[PDB]
RNA sequence: CGGUAAUUCCAGCUCCAAUAGCGUAUAUUAAAGUUGUUGCAGUUAAAAAGCUCGUAGUUGAACUUUGGGCCCGGUUGG
């Protein structure tokens, strides 16, 4: 089962949710049917205030869709068997290297391949249930940047504990600092 | 300027400027932001075409690897 939900199983922190999801898939027939085809490529660890640590798992990203279905009940779920952790998805994307002027030619750089595009579909995926509804970026005397994200005031308690968690993790897969804040 | 009564003509004194050199004519440069790239002007002083379309010419919005770590590291100053 376990190295048939990876796509890889060579770790045992993936074979801990792995078994996670297939004891999920039992006890509800529900699930049974939902959850059956999803399978997830990595998973990485990454430590935050407070002490806690954010479940990061990488998910193919023709296949993102179908979590979006199950997002909700599998973050209850997994916060409840992995004790004093915030679990977030991210689908695994590309990226390729800007031509320069002496490189040889290859086929044309698709623009959802660069490295702008693919940082915004990571914030987007970030704070899943809510919509993104604006952004300023800050260019303090010091020569600096900030970015502040403002969020939709809908169904924000789903998320609304785990914004400093978000924080750290954007920050390692990127090297930026971020805020978040919610228009009334 | 000069028609008597001359600070301007003519002569005599005195004085000034450059000085082995000084003056005149013609051309050209600066002065000239009176040819303007730097850098002009066009209500009333010279100068916006009766009006619109339009080829050559001149000119044309934003976007694609950014940021963060670790070594070596030359020059100058204390």
């Amino acid at each position: 089962p376990q190295a048939k939900i990876l796509s890889q199983a060579p770790t045992e922190l993936e074979l801990q949710v792995a078994q996670a999801f297939v004891e999920l898939e039992n006890s509800s027939p529900e699930l049974k049917a939902e959850l059956r085809p999803l399978q997830f490529k990595s998973i990485r660890e990454i430590d935050v205030a407070g002490g806690k640590k954010a479940l990061a798992i990488f998910v193919p990203v023709p296949s993102l869709a179908g979590f979006h279905k199950v997002q909700t009940k599998l973050t209850r779920e997994l916060e409840k068997k992995f004790q004093d952790r915030h679990v977030i998805f991210l689908a695994e994307r590309r990226i390729l290297p800007k031509p320069s002027r002496t490189s040889r030619q290859v086929q044309k750089r698709p623009r959802s391949r660069t490295l702008t595009a693919v940082h915004d579909k990571i914030l987007e995926d970030l704070v899943f249930p809510t919509e993104i509804v604006g952004k300023r970026v800050r260019y303090l005397v010091g020569g600096n940047k900030i970015q502040k994200v403002l969020l939709d005031s809908k169904d924000v308690q789903q998320i609304d504990y785990k914004l400093e968690s978000f924080q750290a993790v954007y920050n390692k897969l990127t090297g930026k600092q971020i805020v978040f804040e919610i228009p009334s």
